[PDB]
Order: structure tokens, then C-alpha cells, then sequence
């Protein structure tokens, strides 16, 4: 997250870190046994880390649970990033409390102008590299589809939205991928892609979760 603020420990209780020996992507806990992340974060050997603030220090609220099954969306396209969503099933259920909690799925899509919270452990610089140990947060609005398509001609599908600031300076970045965009207490986006970080006229692009609720629910019910 570029241009954000330190969230505070366990203030984003649905945020998870995906770990394969190191943090590589975020995700969101949607019930006690399932996480949603970006398909471009797929790999084998994932441990899900719940209850984290500092990802390099054991602080006492963590739960570390291995994945048993990962399911990339059936229509994910790695070239265009269309349908950039996956589900991860945990080997055992997490223990839910005030510091480790699920986030609700949306019943309707959010409109442009809605303010959302984006969070992650990604790079904090737009030029150069500095990775934080503690969770960072950013409040940002959803942008109109027309603005989004103007910024990225030919690249925005109906399964994507832009959020952020056309003036630059505040954005998600490398290492934030897969993490949550929460608006009015519902999961509306997944950190997906952009051109650089925090550049003028190049806001972040997010997977539009409201288009996937049916697939999520039916997949969980059967797996
Ligand atoms: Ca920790």
C-alpha cells in the first residue's frame, strides 16, 4: 500500500497472509474454513496465516493453517487477468473471535463513489522498494466505469473495477495482491492489477466480487 496508514493490530480481522516460506499475497476469510484471493496468487504449498499484524514476529493472536484444496475460477485468463479470483479451503476450521473474523459477501454490487478500505503488506513506495512488516490500510473510492476504461483502454472487463485516485499518490502495490477491498462491511473487491503503483491516471484495478457470489456459494456447498 502506497500512501496509506498503519491499520493497527487486528483491526482488519478478515485479512489473511498467504505464506509459502514468506508472505506472497493477501486474502480474505469468508467463513471459518474458506479464504478468497486472486487467481494470479495460485501456487502449491500454501499456509494461511490468520490474526497477523507483524508478519515477522509472533505476537500471540496468530493461527497458521495449511490449505487442503485450491480452486481457481474456471474462466481465469492469466493474460488479461479476467476472472482473477480463487478459493482456498483450510485443512481445519479457524477459531473465530474479535481479532479473527469473516467478512460478508455482498448481496449487491457497490456503486462508483462508495468509499472502501484496502489493506495489505505490499510495497509502500511507487519508486523503489520498501516492504512493511505491519498491516497497512488505505481508504479509497470506487471510480466510475467510464473513468476506469479511459485510464486503461481495451483492458477493463465487466468483472473489474477501478478504485483510488486519478491524481496518484495512493494505491495498492506489489504484495497486496489477493487482499480485500471492503465497502460498507462487505467484500466488494480483490486486489488484482494496475500499471505500476500510485501513478497519475493509473488507479488500481480490482476483481468485482459481486459477479462471483453464486460461484462462491455453490463451490463451498460442494467441496
Ligand atoms: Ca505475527
Amino acid at each position: 500500500i502506497v500512501g496509506g496508514y498503519t491499520c493497527g493490530a487486528n483491526t482488519v480481522p478478515y485479512q489473511v497472509s498467504l505464506n509459502s516460506g514468506y508472505h506472497f499475497c493477501g486474502g480474505s476469510l469468508i467463513n471459518s474454513q474458506w479464504v478468497v484471493s486472486a487467481a494470479h496468487c495460485y501456487k502449491s504449498g500454501i499456509q494461511v496465516r490468520l490474526g497477523e499484524d507483524n508478519i515477522n514476529v509472533v505476537e500471540g493472536n496468530e493461527q497458521f493453517i495449511s490449505a487442503s484444496k485450491s480452486i481457481v475460477h474456471p474462466s481465469y485468463n492469466s493474460n488479461t487477468l479476467n476472472n482473477d479470483i480463487m478459493l482456498i479451503k483450510l485443512k481445519s476450521a479457524a477459531s473465530l473471535n474479535s481479532r479473527v473474523a469473516s467478512i460478508s459477501l455482498p448481496t449487491s454490487c457497490a456503486s462508483a463513489g462508495t468509499q472502501c478500505l484496502i489493506s495489505g503488506w505490499g510495497n509502500t513506495k511507487s519508486s523503489g522498494t520498501s516492504y512493511p512488516d505491519v498491516l497497512k490500510c488505505l481508504k479509497a473510492p470506487i471510480l466510475s466505469d467510464s473513468s476506469c476504461k479511459s485510464a486503461y483502454p481495451g483492458q477493463i472487463t465487466s468483472n473489474m473495477f477501478c478504485a483510488g485516485y486519478l491524481e496518484g499518490g495512493k494505491d495498492s502495490c506489489q504484495g497486496d495482491s489477493g487482499g480485500p477491498v471492503v465497502c460498507s462491511g462487505k467484500l466488494q473487491g480483490i486486489v488484482s492489477w494496475g500499471s505500476g503503483c500510485a501513478q497519475k491516471n493509473k488507479p488500481g484495478v480490482y476483481t468485482k466480487v459481486c459477479n462471483y457470489v453464486s460461484w462462491i456459494k455453490q463451490t463451498i456447498a460442494s467441496n
